[PDB]
């Protein structure tokens, strides 16, 4: 895991990963048309960071999305395979950082950096406890 | 749209918008802490956008989003209110851009830009349709 290692993760977008899936609460979302969403295309660089970074955690730690910053430049329906490609870019202690980019094998869809902190799940928890109604 | 215009979208996090339910088939996903998934705060944060734009729309459009540039710099259980704050930055035709934050009545969560495009939905739903395996 060094500086400029690239780490790919592949997915087929299954019909429960558009639009109207990601809020279904949400009358202003319910008809709209069947592609991969933003919210989702970020959950899965998200978890190609995570799957990249797994043996830099020690027992007890995860690690935590801090920002996000990509384009969705164009859309897939289901079906088609979205490879995400996540280069490393920084580690330092807690901090970590990608570039992460997606296609889905027609098109380039969209790329951006992520970030994330490696947390102490214990603590964290606590934290989330307190905050929590 | 009148720039400079703040729109507020509220939101209680009920408990299937954690990470895990964002992307049930990830393992990794399935032991994280029982928060609100920074994939589903860009949806949110779309939908406050979207609900802003949709009186000034012509009849059969919509849009979709093109960036999302966010931090996520605190964590939030479900039960708690997130209000996402939307403001205008620029119309130039079909593109929309906006400076969004969220809250979750305790903290503020995160922060950045989004941009959007205006579509015409039925062309733009029979073009996805074509390039659908």
């Amino acid at each position: 895991m060094r500086v400029g290692e690239r780490f790919t993760h592949d997915f087929v977008v299954p019909p429960h990963k558009t639009v109207r899936h990601l809020y279904p609460e949400s009358p202003e979302f319910a008809e709209f048309p069947e592609v991969f969403a933003t919210g989702f295309m970020v959950g899965l660089m998200e978890w190609a960071c995570v799957r990249a970074m797994a043996p830099y955690l020690e027992p007890g730690e995860g690690s935590l999305g801090t920002a996000i910053c990509v384009t969705h430049t164009a859309a897939t329906p289901p079906g088609l395979t979205v490879t995400v490609t996540a280069e490393l870019r920084s580690v330092e202690g807690r901090r970590l950082s990608w570039r992460v980019s997606a296609h889905d094998g027609v098109d380039e869809i969209g790329s951006g950096t992520h970030e994330r902190a490696v947390i102490h799940l214990e603590k964290f928890n606590a934290k989330v406890r307190q905050k929590t109604p």
